[PDB]
């Protein structure tokens, strides 16, 4: 399903990503605008066959499970199927993980090569925050 800048912001906020392990809310909604266009049924097929599903485009070989993935390390112990579902709880939990695993958002093409520092706030303004 398709949220909106503001719904999202609302649901991102009330799940904990609202300023988590130092990385602003704007960062999440922004990452979302560029890697999935706010649609949870957003498939993005990587080369290796693995895939990106969800609002936050989690990859299959390293964080979830979808079978067809020559060696999925699945660090969230979550089936890719839950991301796909209009719910965002599943990705808001694996994303609290993903990032937090030392690394940083620094696995998102978009977050990384797009929303990395445009004075953060912005994507959460206008809305009611």
């Amino acid at each position: 399903k398709v949220f909106g800048r503001c719904e999202l912001a609302a649901a991102m906020k009330r799940h904990g990503l609202d300023n988590y392990r130092g990385y602003s809310l704007g960062n999440w909604v922004c990452a979302a605008k560029f890697e999935s266009n706010f649609n949870t049924q957003a498939t993005n097929r990587n080369t290796d066959g693995s895939t990106d599903y969800g609002i936050l485009q989690i990859n299959s070989r390293w964080w979830c499970n979808d079978g067809r993935t020559p060696g999925s390390r699945n660090l969230c112990n979550i089936p890719c199927s839950a991301l796909l579902s209009s719910d965002i709880t599943a990705s808001v939990n694996c994303a609290k993980k993903i990032v937090s695993d030392g690394n940083g958002m620094n696995a998102w093409v978009a977050w990384r090569n797009r929303c990395k520092g445009t004075d953060v706030q912005a994507w959460i303004r206008g809305c009611r925050l």
